[PDB]
RNA sequence: GUACACACCGCCCGUCACACCAUGGGAGUGGGUUGCAAAAGAAGUAGGUAGCUUAACCUUCGGGAGGGCGCUUACCACUUUG
């Protein structure tokens, strides 16, 4: 496996912050519309992470404009530019599918004080 | 006696056929308004308060009081369902 763990680990990102199933985070990613490149933020609930060395994914749930969306980031990839944790979620679970059936006041997350 | 008056060779009724018009019913179906039973909960105001932060007052100079932010509850507009 040592051939393989060097290909992945010479591609791994060595900044990834910390963060948590029920923390908001945003997430900067690359954007091109013809030659101009430029970052698009998006920032939402993550509900889920995959922990897999390179690869590694975490999903990001967020209502917009009217309508529910996720996104399935994969951590190590280059369109993903940063992410940066804006609050501190507290849940029990590491996956917190059951958000998906809640709306407004039903879906609010704990803050995480520590 | 009369409903006749170009005056009984008068007057006149209804179905049927034709034309037009408005209207009742009608498998139902589309709009408007509205009742009831719920869901929902932006902002504001009020109550509470883990956490964070503080120009005036009091300090035994460490802080205290009080305030603010954040969070939370109540009321409620949009909106949704039957
Ligand atoms: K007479
Ligand atoms: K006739
Ligand atoms: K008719
Ligand atoms: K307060
Ligand atoms: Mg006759
Ligand atoms: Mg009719
Ligand atoms: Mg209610
Ligand atoms: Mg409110």
């Amino acid at each position: 496996s040592n051939i393989i763990k060097q290909l992945e680990q010479e591609q791994m990102k060595q900044d990834v912050p910390s963060f948590r199933p029920g923390d908001t985070v945003e997430v900067k990613v690359w954007v091109v519309e013809g030659s101009k490149k430029r970052l698009q933020a998006f920032e939402g609930v993550v509900i889920a992470i995959r922990n897999r060395g390179l690869h590694s994914a975490f999903t990001v749930r967020k209502i917009s404009n009217g309508e529910g969306v996720e996104r399935v980031f994969q951590t190590h990839s280059p369109v993903v530019d940063s992410i940066s944790v804006k609050r501190r979620g507290a849940v029990r679970k590491a996956k917190l599918y059951y958000l998906r059936e809640r709306t407004g006041k039903a879906a609010r997350i704990k803050e995480r004080l520590n």
